């Protein structure tokens, strides 16, 4: 040691770490980045559950983000900030199982509550190193301990031959779990309270958080949860065992391959090779045609999430859940004909019925008719501006809003304290067109407090709003309640109940309560539509 | 012998009575025979023209009501009695009435011909709410109404047979129209400006005359208030009518000719006993005998017919009231009564839907339930009560009316549409029924102008307004006052804009889309589902 900053040397179960004093707007923070939490899932270890990181010697340098798990890189709009912001930002490699910790500087006196971030990316992409997940502001301004882990995505993370020894399924979720275990054992070394661990995540990350709520071994590893624009139930977060098996076999064939023999072959294929084909498994025209997601294997998920949210005891659970104004808009540009970032995307009725088939690929002819009918404004059934917005809502409501309204519903009714929001503020800095509104993913930069960095060109009120949001989230991590125990002159955020179905709007104005989360429409998707398949 | 009350029609001479109306006298001619009494061997058969008569036939009093079920659900309650027969029941009933201004019109007056409702099982031209005195006095209109055969007497068919070919109640109506072409001039009427108006079954009948070629040269315009030829209750298929007929015959104990001869030999009241037992089927609209799609009077189902028709030179006024379905709930629908506020349980509501939409499969019931539920207050008895009313109103009246208005407009007719939202101060049903089926007629007919009836001074003006709308449409095809700038104007209903007006105490408001989303559900979705 000798000369090193003493505030930046920590020991964990695996050995010694040297961190980095990072500069934040209102003062310094500590970052320990790229701490390994598992033996690299490489070689024979591919597709297999993660093994804990065998202890190292000397002082590990933990001052940079590590490799990002091997994934498909988005190339729809080269140069485009609005898509690149999600692209991997460190080397792609299968050796990717590391996690990051941000803590106050100096590391705090008494043990602070911990927030853990599980990123999204539809289970096919993502990294804890992306800028919009920088934990420094929450660390600095809210005295929070923040942790984020890398977990395997795509085939490496989720390709499953259910029932086999060699590719059991859900290993991405199992990487996430090992990181939570690591948190329990080690977070205290950084002044973290292993008895106050809140999970938060967004899209597939929010679905992840939901599945930890539903998976017993993972239940003992956290206390509160926050699900932003995602759910474990719903059309895209899981697969039946058989389907997962079909998809893995099909991919195996595509790359040129008794389960052992099959996976053995797969394992000898180069990483990129697998990534190059993961999209071909469903020629099937479908936005959410991502083939490798969590499998209902009767192990990690003892049963479908839908089943488990209708029969679980959530007496002891505080949950924060919400959606953004325009969940679907973002998705339209990725293969719904007529939609683009570069024009107003006004579509024709023909393009609407066509987009409904693609957006809802599980839908029969009669169901597509049902959807089209429910979303048509019969005053102006030909108006392109409306149809455009309709197509957005269909995709948005089917994939996010209704699963979330359902999740809030069942959980509240089944003993949970649920708090629900809808995020309504578009970034002054947003680089997507006006027609896309407040799109899926664009709350994250606010929760994380990015507008506090003066160099980012956010308006003043955005900087105030960010602070306000960070208060809600961390208050929730702290107490199970987003409200302020002291200051109650500014309006209260009531729990969501079956009785009142109350949620609040998040935008530049003070809090506003509303009743009913797309109540009528979600009744369509959650109650009616299923039965139109018992036919 | 007042020579003004004396007219020579093709059958002979008639003497009218000088009736008194608020601001002047009118000439009535009540109970004119337009057909030979359809009695004995003539039961179930097309009407024949009435034979000429010697001397001066007394036409100063209303004639017999066609033989019908008399309603006994709420005995002595004026809400129901007002619809009940107000003269002797008798199979001998084919009589019409003409009201005209006194002295009788100097030049040819547009004629309005009324057709009563009653679901094709009840009704009379002679009811108080169809009194033609005001429309004749105040607007100088020649107003005609006729009795037509109802129930088994008017609509019992054994399709394709010679001796009960069906639709005779409609043929009665037609013959009155024929009579008006031939005779109405002699009263000062203009046979070149005949306008038909009717409510409920009367509306559907009007609509059937639109859809029947031989009727078309007998009128020029039409008004269909709260009814349509299309929709669930107004028509039956050849197959189904024949089944209902033979089942009626079996229920009274009875080869086509032999079956009818046996029916013909049966007292009228006997058929009325088993009238309501042909569809035991716990619904409301379990009335068995209605117009039948016969390849004759109706060449094809009204749906088919309104879909392909060319309605080029035709003007139509159509509309609904604020709460069509409330009325029908009190008739055989559990939880509903004129006596309590009728706040219902969710379970009641689901069974209520299986009853109100008796055509509905398990699934479509579920659809209807899920559509009409207020998902914010899923259990509130006020909403489920009001919802039940809506389901029944929409399915049977509102959506059929929306659909026809759309089709006529699409195929070149000129369409004016309304919603009637004023609840009569003198109404006798409870508040939860709002503005129920039927309760617009009294205003169109001018009843509040009669001080003895205790209608508010506001309601009396509202009447004059509606009377102007109707007669203005009768005169011109356009309900708008041709000498009223600063209106605002009543726009034609088109498929693009979808404009109707609200008829109530506040001056006209133009609204767009007549239950657009909900009727899309009824008119586009359910069909596919079945
Ligand atoms: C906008 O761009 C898309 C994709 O290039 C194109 O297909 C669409 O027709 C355009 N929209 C219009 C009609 O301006």
């Amino acid at each position: 040691e000798g000369r090193e900053d003493p505030q930046l040397l920590v020991r964990v179960r695996g050995g010694q770490l040297r961190g980095i004093r990072l500069k934040a707007p209102g003062g310094p923070v500590s970052a320990f980045l790229g701490i390994p939490f598992a033996e690299p899932p490489v070689g024979s270890r591919r597709f297999m559950p993660p093994e804990p990181k065998r202890p190292w010697s000397g002082v590990l340098d933990a001052t940079t983000f590590q490799n990002v798990c091997y994934q498909y890189v988005d190339t729809l709009y080269p140069g485009f900030e609005g898509t690149e912001m999600w692209n991997p930002n460190r080397e792609l490699s299968e050796d990717c199982l590391y996690l990051n910790v941000w803590t106050p500087y100096p590391r705090p006196a008494s043990p602070t509550p911990v927030l853990i971030w599980i990123y999204g990316g539809g289970f096919y992409s993502g990294a804890a190193s992306l800028d919009v997940y920088d934990g420094r502001f929450l660390a600095q301004v809210e005295g929070a301990v923040l942790v984020s882990m890398n977990y395997r995505v795509g085939t490496f993370g989720f390709l499953a031959l259910p029932g086999s020894r060699e590719a059991p399924g859900n290993v991405g979720l199992l990487d996430q779990r090992l990181a939570l275990q690591w948190v329990q054992e080690n977070i205290a070394a950084f002044g973290g309270d292993p008895m106050s661990v809140t999970l938060f995540g967004e899209s597939a990350g929010a679905a992840s958080v939901g599945m930890h709520i539903l998976s017993l071994p993972s239940r003992s590893l956290f206390h509160r949860a926050v699900l932003q624009s995602g759910t474990p139930n719903g059309p895209w977060a899981t697969v039946s065992a058989g389907e997962a098996r079909r998809r893995a076999t099909l991919l195996a064939r595509l790359v040129g391959c008794n389960d052992t023999e099959l996976i053995a072959c797969l394992r000898t294929r180069p990483a990129q090779d697998l990534v190059d084909h993961e999209w071909h498994v469903l020629p099937q025209e479908s936005i959410f045609r991502f083939s490798f997601v969590p499998v209902v294997d009767g192990d990690f998920l003892s049963d479908t999430p839908e089943a488990l949210i209708n029969t679980g005891d959530f007496q002891d659970l505080q949950v924060l859940v919400g959606v953004v104004k325009d969940e679907g808009s973002y998705f339209l540009v990725y293969g719904v004909p007529g939609f683009s970032k570069d024009n107003e995307s006004l579509i024709s009725r023909a393009q609407f019925l066509a987009g409904v088939r693609i957006g809802v690929p599980q839908a029969s002819d009669l169901a597509a008719e049902a959807v089209v009918l429910h979303y048509t404004d019969w005053l102006h059934p030909e108006d392109p501006t409306h149809l455009r917005d309709a197509m957005s809502a269909v995709v948005g409501d089917h994939n996010v809003v209704c699963p979330v309204a359902q999740l809030a519903g069942r959980l509240a009714a089944q003993g949970a304290r649920v708090y629900a929001y809808i995020f309504e503020h578009r970034a002054s800095t947003l680089t997507w067109p006006l027609w896309m509104g407040v799109p899926h993913g664009y709350e994250i930069e606010f929760i994380f407090g990015l507008p506090l960095d003066p160099s980012l060109n956010y308006t003043t009120e955005e900087r105030i709003f960010a602070q306000r949001l960070m208060k809600y989230w961390t208050n929730f991590a702290r107490t199970g309640d987003p409200n302020d125990p002291r200051d109650s002159k500014s309006p209260q955020w009531p729990p969501y109940t079956t009785a009142a179905q109350q949620y609040v709007s998040l935008n530049l104005k003070p809090l506003e309560v509303r009743r009913g989360l797309r109540a009528q429409t979600c009744a369509f998707w959650n109650r009616f539509l299923p039965k139109l398949l018992s036919a």
